[PDB]
């Protein structure tokens, strides 16, 4: 579990990426498709962009960062209370979108990326270590539905 002192450092950064949720979600999903292509392979309606300028470019993507972001962010605030929120999105990542927990893990290491790069000031070694633990915690919670669900992994 995340102590309410590490809760603070989490939600206290997050706030700072809902000042540009857009302009986050952008780059991480950018960030995320660079470092492993086959994850923009789950994308039927993104397969077609092949450069990073028309990623950047692309108006439907920033929507879909900021619909990452949003959903990941209502997670967070509930600070492990999550049972409700995480479920709907466990279950449809498994069986509908087929989604390997590794690409989550990937996810992951885009957000925490990014964050550094944007705030470097508020993002410190404790801040990153809290955000490590709160992802570690939503993985683990989802790959727990997956397994229920038959898809572990
Ligand atoms: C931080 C973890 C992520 C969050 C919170 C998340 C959030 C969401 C949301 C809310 C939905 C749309 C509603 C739904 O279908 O359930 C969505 C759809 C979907 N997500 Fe994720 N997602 C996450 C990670 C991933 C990753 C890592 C992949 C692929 C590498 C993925 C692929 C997709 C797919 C293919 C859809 C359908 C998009 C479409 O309608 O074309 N998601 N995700």
């Amino acid at each position: 579990v995340l102590s309410e002192g590490e809760w603070q450092l989490v939600l206290h950064v997050w706030a700072k990426v809902e000042a540009d949720v857009a302009g986050h979600g952008q780059d991480i999903l950018i960030r995320l498709f660079k470092s492993h292509p086959e994850t923009l392979e789950k994308f039927d309606r993104f397969k077609h962009l092949k450069t990073e300028a028309e990623m950047k470019a692309s108006e439907d993507l920033k929507k879909h960062g900021v619909t990452v972001l949003t959903a990941l962010g209502a997670i967070l605030k509930k600070k492990g209370h999550h049972e409700a929120e995480l479920k709907p999105l466990a279950q449809s990542h498994a069986t509908k979108h087929k989604i390997p927990i590794k690409y989550l893990e990937f996810i992951s290491e885009a957000i925490i990326h990014v964050l550094h790069s944007r705030h470097p000031g508020d993002f410190g070694a404790d801040a990153q270590g809290a955000m490590n633990k709160a992802l570690e915690l939503f993985r683990k919670d989802i790959a727990a539905k997956y397994k229920e669900l038959g898809y572990q992994g």
